């Protein structure tokens, strides 16, 4: 059982560079707009803290260049949306996929397409935590990598990356420009809110263990929805609302196993811990698999 | 901690990727050029899964058996012939989204990208290992034979791996793109199993690498070892031998850290014999063994 990113292909075809004065990231060209992080027109100086607005108004639209591949696309026009620019070209993207723009849920996942320099680098799958941070892997220049979900043959959109915090984790925007989270694109330490594991995915990967013959942690015991979600709060995990319940069912009628059963063997491993056993591999309960991804892999979308 | 399993972007192979179809029989294959490539036994129906004779089979088909469909697209075959468990068939049209490539057999240890792959549609992309008993953990359905695994330096994609089975245990196996299987197995539905399984040594001592790499350093010691006298201990705790290609692949891991390989080899040596006494390394008291030194390097520099 694998961790599993949409194939990237349609999103490929969209990265663009996008440079001002001596910054560089990526953009997304969808049509005739790129779009990218606003920070991208900051100085050095400027970032420490930028007033967007009055940076914005003082330059061109030919103070931006963009490249795809070897050619340069010409800046007809440039708007800001919140914290993303968008720059209107003179060349229609004849690659643009069928596409929407969602902003996510705390706890679902998406796929991340890393890129520098407008060049595809890896791919690999995330969730947006529930403090609205995502453990991403982003170096230097990988900003305007871009966050999103497939559905059929149409991309959603869900994330634009902007920034790193001291702990190693990530923060973005939604492709409104509207930031995950309470932080700000300006150069200064940032800390996010106390993390919290996401419960209804780490149920949806027993789910999937016991589904490639692992059950040690299963049990006999049983638990009420309220009495899980008082341990689940303790010990910094989310409670588990009824429709997560629902949502859960596919998983349960295929095992045979009750939600509420899961529940029992989760609490269990949540007070007694895996003595040194593993999980799929796994020293540590995984929460970064939505109920819907574990099935449309026992399904084959 | 803070690393991934991130593949390559999959967008130049989903442009590779077609159906074959003999009969109700259908897999995936590889479009480069005039020539598809899928596994053989797309020719066999169950009662010749059970115990195939190709070269009979082979000879009682015409190209006008083969389906062959980007999409919902015929592709016309007009020539064929086997190499090995694959299957080579000429088409009238040249791929035009071919794109740089290779075939290349890799070792145990090295890691590639998977782009599993239904009626030949891209469903997901995920990285795996190969093993040293030469089977990957993957994530394949039915439908999924012909998905290949691959690794993308610069824009040329090296083509490595091509799906073909799964074994009793759920692990799976396959060929290079010669057509030549990875490891003792046969394409015949007949049970067979893989050899036990060991560590791979040489990606432990990345991982250490990329510890040292991040400032995480306790396990190292004043001491070395010779490369015999560490395989032969290593052996001892289900750990692959050393061959020098290995030690030449650390190459730039030592040199980046100034820690010989025969040194780190020492200290990886002392955690086997000594175990971590309840100490973390990248934050796990698990050693991972399937990031690569290539691996190390591109998520950290
Ligand atoms: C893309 O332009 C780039 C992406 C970063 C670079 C490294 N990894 C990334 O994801 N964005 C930025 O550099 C961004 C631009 C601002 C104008 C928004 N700045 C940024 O991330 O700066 C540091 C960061 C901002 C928020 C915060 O708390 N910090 C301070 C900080 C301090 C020490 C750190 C750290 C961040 O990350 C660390 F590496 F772990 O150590
Ligand atoms: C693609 O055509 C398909 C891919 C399979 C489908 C399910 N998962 C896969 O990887 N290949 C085959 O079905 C393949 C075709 C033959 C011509 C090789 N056969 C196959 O995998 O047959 C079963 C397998 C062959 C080797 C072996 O030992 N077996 C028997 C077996 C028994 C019990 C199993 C098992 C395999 O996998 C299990 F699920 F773990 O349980």
């Amino acid at each position: 059982f694998r961790k599993m990113a949409f194939p990237s292909g349609k999103v490929e075809g969209c990265m663009v560079q996008v440079t001002c004065g001596t910054t560089t990231l990526n953009g997304l060209w969808l049509d005739d707009v790129v779009y990218c992080p606003r920070h991208v027109i900051c100085t050095s100086e400027d970032m420490l803290n930028p007033n967007y607005e009055d940076l914005l108004i003082r330059k061109s639209n030919h103070n931006f260049l963009v490249q795809a591949g070897n050619v340069q696309l010409r800046v007809i026009g440039h708007s800001m949306q919140n914290c993303v620019l968008k720059l209107k070209v003179d060349t229609a993207n004849p690659k643009t996929p069928k596409y929407k723009f969602v902003r996510i849920q705390p706890g679902q996942t998406f796929s991340v397409l890393a890129c520098y320099n407008g060049s595809p680098s890896g791919v690999y799958q995330c969730a947006m935590r529930p403090n609205f941070t995502i453990k991403g892997s982003f170096l230097n220049g990988s900003c305007g990598s871009v966050g999103f979900n497939i559905d059929y043959d149409c991309v959603s959109f869900c994330y634009m990356h902007h920034m790193e915090l001291p702990t190693g984790v990530h923060a973005g925007t939604d492709l409104e420009g509207n930031f995950y989270g309470p932080f700000v694109d300006r150069q200064t330490a940032q800390a996010a809110g106390t993390d919290t594991t996401i419960t209804v995915n780490v149920l949806a990967w027993l789910y999937a263990a016991v589904i490639n013959g692992d059950r040690w942690f299963l049990n006999r015991f049983t638990t009420t929805l309220n009495d899980f979600n008082l341990v689940a709060m303790k010990y910094n995990y989310e409670p588990l609302t009824q429709d997560h319940v629902d949502i859960l069912g596919p998983l349960s009628a295929q095992t045979g196993i009750a939600v509420l059963d899961m529940c029992a063997s989760l609490k269990e491993l949540l007070q007694n811990g895996m003595n040194g056993r593993t999980i799929l591999g796994s020293a540590l309960l995984e929460d970064e698999f939505t109920p819907f991804d574990v099935v449309r892999q026992c399904s084959g979308v």
